[PDB]
Formats: structure tokens, sequence, C-alpha cells
């Protein structure tokens, strides 16, 4: 087992454009896992030649993906175009899945991915090298990578990560405020059941209200899944 | 003497600190005048072909040139930051790293399209310098230049019609709007007497382009090329 501890500065926010999928959420707080998984997968194409092939192969030594914010909050182009008050926008809209991420300070808005798989799956340099997640104008910038042992556990947890919300996981008491729901496209692919190979996964995402409120809940986590545990940061996982 | 119609998309809006100034609005629908001179100051600080010294001549005499500087949205509607933090308060703390920021929403879900249209007293900056405008406001105010057109003006007064901002002075009069919105904004001067009110479009329907008729005379003057007609100074 082997984590990846990885914090992502963008410059204004991202447009995943697979909303228009029929599986996935018809927009998105955070950029989709495999979204992430494709941006690692390209700068690893990139540091060689040319499909990839190579996501396929992240998703199969692929144990855990979780993220949350550091310093911001998402502000949907369906919350921003609500607030201004037609709807075929609603149907393949050019800006479907289209996210502004407003800082809650002057930095620039931050989220960290904790990413945990079998075994070493990818270079660390390579992940200082992504620069962008999702569309071209998704730019952002690496500003921290740290591999770390990890430990994997069961039972009751507490987790300020997002999380798949299958069978075997349970959401027992939410310590501060902001989950969402959404639904992704699955990252995990197989070379058990619950998360098996189903094409959608439906998981927990934290949404910050404040720079000093973490969002955190406590976890039942059993079943095919496990909980990965780096000092302080854990996330939810498969077995 | 000569106009520039610049067409800029934005990728989702912009952030001019300067709404914290006094003498400016506390928030801005749109990217005020001097920030968007400074976004071609840039571009000409930047420029290799251009000498450092030769640069800054320019750039120095940008506000002395200057006739005219106007722009309307082409197919998106702002959304003042101040406007979404007041909801989201379930404000004063969001608001502040939020200063002077503002998003656009296209009416097609297109990128959002704003036209600048500025007018100089001769021919203040090269044509390809503008194709290279990148942000307007703060570093992450990200743009691209998707059209500029160099164009002879003729100078007018009277009664014009007008789709773009123009400076709410005494000299200026509202005849009447023809169809709304036109909200009201300052900015720092632009010209050359700190601080200017302007009216400013908004676009809130598919339906009907902002247009106004104003009365122009005074020390102030139309300034119109084909259909675009653009209010400023006389010389």
């Amino acid at each position: 087992m082997i984590g990846y501890l990885v914090d992502v500065e963008f410059v204004w926010g991202f447009q995943a454009r697979i909303a228009g999928l029929s599986k996935t959420s018809p927009s998105f707080y955070y950029p989709p896992p495999t979204t992430f998984l494709g941006a690692v997968a390209e700068a690893i194409a990139k540091d060689k030649g040319i499909g990839k092939e190579i996501i396929s192969e992240l998703g199969e030594n692929l144990l855990a993906i979780g993220w949350k914010a550091l310093n911001c909050t998402p502000l949907r182009y369906s919350d921003i175009n609500r607030i201004l008050a037609d709807l075929a926008k609603s149907f393949d809209s050019p800006a479907r899945g289209k996210t502004i991420l407003s800082s809650l300070n002057d930095e620039a808005p931050k989220i960290r991915w904790f990413l945990v798989f079998k075994e070493e799956a990818v270079e660390e340099k390579i992940l200082w090298k992504i620069h962008r997640i999702g569309s071209k104008e998704s730019r952002v910038a690496v500003v921290d990578v740290k591999k770390v042992k990890v430990t994997q556990k069961d039972g009751l947890i507490s987790t300020d990560y997002s999380f798949p919300a299958e069978d075997g996981v349970e959401l027992r008491g939410i310590l501060s405020q902001r989950w969402e729901f959404e639904v992704y496209l699955n990252p995990f692919e197989v070379k058990m059941s619950y998360i098996s190979g189903k094409k959608a996964v439906l998981y927990r995402i934290p949404i910050m209200t404040s720079i000093f409120s973490t969002p955190e809940c406590l976890v039942e986590v059993g079943g095919d899944f496990k909980a990965y545990e780096a000092g302080g940061e854990v996330v939810i996982g498969r077995c």
C-alpha cells in the first residue's frame, strides 16, 4: 500500500463535461475522480509518448480516492444561473459541469486529494506535472505532493475527505456541516461486490462554509470497504 | 482620429480590487476602464518587439491620447459576488476577499463576451498588441481576445442612440431609454477629475439589447463607426 497527498491550486475552477452523461450528476461541486485520474494518466503519457490505457491501469491499482477543499467553496454555474432568476440549457449545455471555486481567503482556491494504491503506481515527480484537471481551461498548479505509508482500518472512523457512499459505508453522524451527495463515474477497476465494477458511484462530499470549519463526519466502515489512514488523514476506499 | 473594436471572451468573470477605494463604487458590474487600459499597458510592457523606454513612453501617453472608452455585453449578464454572498450567508467575511469580484454568465451558455470601443487622438497602439491581452483585472481574471478591428471614426454631437456605456457627466444628457437596463457605476477616471460616473448597459433578456437616446454637446462628443457609437471627450 502507498498513499499520495496532493495539494492542487486552481486558477478559477473547472469544467468536466462528463456531467452530460446519463450516469453522472448533471452538475459537479468537484472534479470527478476519473477526471483527476485522467490528469494523472495524461501527465504520465506526456512524460513518455502517446492511449493510455494508463487510466484503466491506475483504476485497477486504486484502493481509495478522496478529496477536500482547503480554503474554498464551489459555485456551480447551475447555482449561478439560478441566482440570476431559456432552460434548454439544462440539457447538454456548452457549460455543463462548469464550476467556479470561490476562495474563502486571499489565496487561490485549493483542493487536497488523498489517493491510495495497492502498490507504487506513479512516480512522485509525475504528480507535480499536472497542469489541468478537466477541460483545457481548467488550469492548475500542484503545490505539494507527499508520499505516505498508510494503515488499513475498519469500524468507526472520523474523516474530512469525500467518500463513496455504498452498502458497507454508513455515515453515523455529521460533526461539522455541509456534506453533499454527488454521482460520478466509478474510478475503481477490477483486474469487489458493492463497489464491484458498477459504472457509477455515489459519494458524500464535504462543502466548506467557513475558512475555519473543515467539514467532518463519523463513518462506520465494513464489508467491501476500508479506511486508510496516514497520521490524521483518513480516506475511505475499497478493500 | 482612430478607433478600436475589441471583443473579449471571459472564462468566468473578473476581479478588480480597486472596488476597495472610496472613489469607486463598492462593487462592479463591469471591469473598470482603467483596468482595461491597465491590461493594454501590460501587453505593451511585455512585448519584446517594443523597446523598454519606448514602451514606457507609449504607456505614459495612453490616458492623454484617449478620447473615448465604452463597452457593452454581447451575450452575457454580470452577477456580483456581493449578491451571491448575501444569499449564502444562510457576508462581510465572504465579501472581503471578493472585493470587486463578479461572475459573467452567458445567455446562451457560451463564453461570455464583452466588446470595448476605444477611440484615440492618434494610433496609440499597434493592433497586434491588443490580441495579446490575457487577463483583465486580477491574474485569475483570464480572457481571450477573439476580434480586433481598427476603424475610422466620425465625430458628432446632438442626439444619438448608443448601446455602449457612456460617462454621465455635465454636458451629456439622457433623452430616453429605448430598451432596458441601464445601471450607474463609478470608476477611476481614465482620461488624461478623479472618478467618473458612467451609465452602463445590462443585458437581461434574450429579446432586447440595451439602447438609449442621448443628447451630447459641450466637452463631450459621440464617435461613430458604422453602427457602433461611443460617447467620449472632445479633442
